[PDB]
């Protein structure tokens, strides 16, 4: 099992694996730890891959159930990783986004670490309305990683000008190309993106063509910060 | 020799066609409808290049006279640069990949407020020229917007309002829908029209050695809605 | 009769005028010429004037009906000016600032003309008043052109949300900048009158937890229209009455 | 000697004092507890002050030696601790001058822009070169408390890139300047204003046309600042 690296910050592809139910564990393992470190990881030529096939390799990482976001952060124990196929792409366009909150935060000058770990924000839908703090310890890691994204409204004890000014300046930094990959999708690609320490985004510019994606999310857990706060 | 969308603002590749001098009048009109009308042109296997060769072919386009910001070429000059030929020589191991925007479709997608703004907005570009911020393609007669890192204040505008403006047209160009990010391979040639886009190296590559072969064509000078040419 | 001028661009006090309800016709054009040109006028040691008397002085101008802001600029046919008396005041502090809106305008670069002149506004209270206004409209009397923004702006049509706060602010900016503005300190029996129509206004919190009480008396408005001759739109509410 | 407030967070003014060289010790500890406290202090009513007898009252408080938001020479490390300003030819109107309280600024700020500005440093330079790096917040070296350290003198903040100083600058100063943290002193003749520079910025108002007008100012000598955990500034050029 090979892994090729794709950016300095994020990104690896995977080879030599055939995903599905029938998987050695320490090839999962594997993929586990490879997911952890390059944030997202890609397999190409997966095309024997179904809904339930899927689901059954989905099974063996964890538990199943545009703008910049980590998904569904308005909730409180907010998923973990995801697992995405590809199975029907427009003839041009449709890649995706994925940006390192890992690596975001290690590279914060100490004045802006400060103040990320004592700040708090407010995600919502825009009614389920979750208090998260900008910056979260991962639990398998250990990595301190900034969690923002479009779903935040506010950040705790701060004005609109502030929030919103603070809130794309944090926001510049995490999703600045060099600390982005950008997937030119094909048939058979599958990408697996840890939720915990990531940030994604869909473009929308393949005009009105179709484009499904059948995704697989995995079960995650509450964020605790430096100190081990829970969120609200 | 056939050209196909990649996205649906910008990004085309050109296939069935091999770049040199020996190209008929026939295939450079191809190329040049093309890249007017996709901004950005990518070849793929264009082994046969070299220096003399590469300079043969871009002589027929027009005169052949870190970046890791979003600009457009030399704009502290007057007469900045039409188009470019750039090909991949060597490359790194990953990473290394470039952005490019549509200013083009960035003016036209103005809300008619910012359309009153920046065609009569004027910017200093500088390492000391005057600028409009929207210039009229004197081929395709499209209005383009004309700003990028060179810009260093607006006319007319201070400090304050010339950034907070800055980022409010540069956010529109180099919105990810409105842009193509290209993997580089070995025998990649890009041509983009430098009237009419906007790019950005990535710095993903660590302490890699990445070099690039460019040729850059003659330029004439901006003109904005209003037929007034660039001071100095 | 003497009207003395407080700033460049605004403010003015004038003496030797007992407000009341008897006032000359001619002493009043005097106070409207003044209250046009300079935005915002100024009387001292009007200790008489009690709220009776000061409902008659306000039907002379017109018709009787913190943060930077426009009065109830969230209904369409917002006022055209106000007339604040000072009844109860703190120690120290509670101090009122007013901006010109007309200068403002006139003080714009030829781009953030373009821009405002072509600028909508929605404007709202949080009763649900929703009001698209255009960010330059053409005063009726003076023909001046002033810019309409202020708190109760929510977002400017065609804009999102990012862009419509950045040009919020950028305006704001520019017509609360201290050469724009006046700053009155109250004393005891003063009077107050603004041209709601060319000016924003805002209240200082700078006295503590202290009382602090000022009559008012609003006189009717109109609906505001662009450069173009365009009035503003009403998505929800009704107008003003009375 | 009385000593009137004029705002909750800044300002007051001192009646019953005539200023000079010939105050006794007691009279010039209340004006300075004053100054200390309100961080600007007025005395209205000096007609009489000569400028030699500004000098004179000034040698008791220390050593003596622009329309936008400032502190008085930040580009220098050793930056002056107050001013003594005098109204000596005023226009007909306008002509209003502005004091911040930019230790009230830091007191109210949420513990995150405290953690950021505790641990910020700004580059302070005159565009003679004095170019020097101060820190975002200084401990009074008389009151001991904490105020935030900018002006229009800050070229950028150490560690951040160009968009990131001016954004977290503005926001600095949106606060320091709100109007509640703000007095703005309308100039009558024979007015004597006396701010605390080490915990003040002020800004001259241009909104008296183009009309004449004089002030005779005495700068008293300053420290070095030092933040939070007890370092200077340092003295690029
Ligand atoms: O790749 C895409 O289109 C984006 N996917 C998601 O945002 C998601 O699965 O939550
Ligand atoms: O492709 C790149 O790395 C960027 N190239 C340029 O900015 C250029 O040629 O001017
Ligand atoms: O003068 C003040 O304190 C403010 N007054 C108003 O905002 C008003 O009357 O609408
Ligand atoms: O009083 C003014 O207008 C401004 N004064 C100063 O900036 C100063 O004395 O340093
Ligand atoms: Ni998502
Ligand atoms: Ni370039
Ligand atoms: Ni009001
Ligand atoms: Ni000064």
């Amino acid at each position: 099992i090979t892994v090729k690296k794709l950016g300095s910050r994020i990104g690896a592809q995977i080879d030599g694996v055939r995903l599905g139910g029938d998987l050695d564990p320490a090839a999962v393992n594997e993929i586990r730890a490879a997911l952890l470190a390059h944030k997202v990881v890609f397999f190409r030529g997966q095309h024997q891959l179904d809904d339930a096939e899927q689901l059954a390799f989905a099974g063996l990482l964890g538990t199943p159930i545009n703008r910049w976001h980590t998904d569904v952060t308005f909730a409180a124990n907010y998923p973990a990783a995801s697992v995405l196929r590809a199975v029907s792409l427009p003839s041009y366009g449709g890649s995706t986004l994925w940006a390192n909150t890992a690596a975001a935060y290690a590279e914060l000058p100490e004045p802006l670490k400060c103040l990320t770990e004592n700040l708090w924000a407010l995600h919502t839908n825009r009614d389920f309305r979750t208090e998260h703090p900008v910056v979260r310890v991962h639990p398998e890691t250990g990595e301190r990683t900034l969690l923002a994204g479009d779903f935040v409204r506010s950040f705790v004890g701060l004005d609109s000008h502030e929030s919103r000014v603070l809130f794309e300046v944090l926001q510049r930094r995490i999703t600045m190309p060099e600390n982005t990959i950008r997937w030119n999708w094909a048939p058979g690609d599958v990408a697996i993106w840890d939720n915990r320490a990531t940030q994604h985004r869909a473009i929308d510019d393949y005009d009105d063509q179709h484009r499904l994606m059948h995704r697989v999310t995995l079960m995650g857990d509450v964020p605790v910060d430096v100190y081990g706060q829970a969120s609200r």
